[PDB]
């Protein structure tokens, strides 16, 4: 990423992206009978090994250390699947694309306590990207920097390992910015409108760690998966071999 | 702001600053018999009265309707306290500057259940701060940002007079971003390092969102004020009639 051109980084996350998982539930079936907080955890858990696939595809990513891929993703999974979430219901005002065969509008989320409260947020999120005409292009760069930033403040220590991969994302995120900035120019924005739209862009991010922050609190009223440390399973997912070469 | 210069909107951002208040303790008496979540919670109130004065002199504030600006403020009064003690702690390092007589170190947060986490946090973001070199009018446009950027997502309807104020939310955001980067330019900086300082300030800014989140959680575990709806407090204070004119 540091030295990879912003066309290269471009088709590089292009490349990169996860596939479109579909909710798994009988579709010759009722649908009273469904767990909704069910479906949705076990399309996100599915999701999350993808994610991790995706993040060593990221330019920058598997240059860091074991432990530092893991406080990241850790800090991040959830901002991560939210964006997603709302760049696939952009084209469906009103609703989440919560997977193709599993499209919910705000009425449905009050079926879970709590729920509607992050739904509208989303809801508005995906209006938002609407609104701006939120590129493919700029969209997988808007992933990757959440994915390197959210946790960077949080590193506990600064060893000099630590100040070296501090530094590194610092650099990366800074090729980011200006692939963003390639693409814009390209697109025929004027300098003035370039960094306006970048700034519009990236206050987005706010939001989304807003909205992960509230899904994280939500999520914590026990029911769903809190078996083994997240950090372990990202661990045990991250801490390939490479047997299988 | 709309027909700001950037030069005019940066003089006005300087002008409205809030003062430094300061711990009311008796300095002549001891430390283990002071309540630290007291002093704290009774130097965060007498701010709010000051950051009310502070929003209406931000361009473009008080050109939305009472309302909005009571949700804007719900929204942000958080993050706005918090980037104010990171920066005024931005020389401490190590420390954070509550007030000129109160300079906390981490262990003096362990005091408080929970409260360390949000210590280091703040911390680190001091620390970024500092080796950003953050210059005093940058930091004005950031906090003016949080101010208009954190609560636009989440306003409920979308009414004719809600899509206006929208707009102009956005263009104000737009010309503090034009503002931000006239700053950098005067300093120097190329057009390159231009964007990216911009994209590097506007990340922290979701760190600083993130801190806000976790603090609410942490306040919220009861012992605080939580009397009268923050909406109504806001509202009274927002809400002045123009007799002392
Ligand atoms: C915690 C469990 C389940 O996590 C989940 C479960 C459901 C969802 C909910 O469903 C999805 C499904 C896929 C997707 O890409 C996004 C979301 S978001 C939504 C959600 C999030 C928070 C909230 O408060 C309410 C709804 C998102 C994450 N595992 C997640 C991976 C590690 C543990
Ligand atoms: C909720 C009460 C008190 O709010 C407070 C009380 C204390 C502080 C704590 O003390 C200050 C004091 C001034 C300042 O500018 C920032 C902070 S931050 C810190 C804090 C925040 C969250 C947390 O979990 C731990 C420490 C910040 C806000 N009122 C606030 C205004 C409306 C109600």
């Amino acid at each position: 990423a540091l030295s990879l051109t912003a066309d290269q980084m471009v088709s590089a996350l292009l490349d990169a992206e996860p596939p479109i998982l579909y909710s798994e539930y009988d579709p010759t079936r009722p649908f009273s009978e469904a767990s909704m907080m069910g479906l949705l955890t076990n399309l996100a858990d599915r999701e999350l090994v993808h994610m991790i696939n995706w993040a060593k595809r990221v330019p920058g990513f598997v240059d860091l250390t074991l432990h530092d891929q893991v406080h990241l993703l850790e800090c991040a999974w959830l901002e991560i699947l939210m964006i997603g979430l709302v760049w696939r219901s952009m084209e469906h005002p009103g609703k989440l694309l919560f997977a193709p065969n599993l499209l919910l509008d705000r009425n449905q989320g009050k079926c879970v306590e709590g729920m509607v409260e992050i739904f509208d947020m989303l809801l508005a999120t995906s209006s938002r990207f609407r609104m701006m005409n939120l590129q493919g292009e700029e969209f997988v760069c808007l992933k990757s920097i959440i994915l390197l930033n959210s946790g960077v403040y949080t590193f506990l220590s600064s060893t000099l390992k630590s100040l070296e991969e501090k530094d590194h994302i610092h650099r990366v995120l800074d090729k980011i910015t200006d692939t963003l900035i390639h693409l814009m120019a390209k697109a025929g924005l004027t300098l003035q409108q370039q960094h306006q739209r970048l700034a519009q862009l990236l206050l987005i991010l706010s939001h989304i760690r807003h909205m992960s922050n509230k899904g994280m609190e939500h999520l914590y009223s026990m029911k769903c998966k809190n078996v083994v440390p997240l950090y372990d399973l990202l661990l045990e997912m991250l801490d390939a071999h490479r047997l299988h070469a």
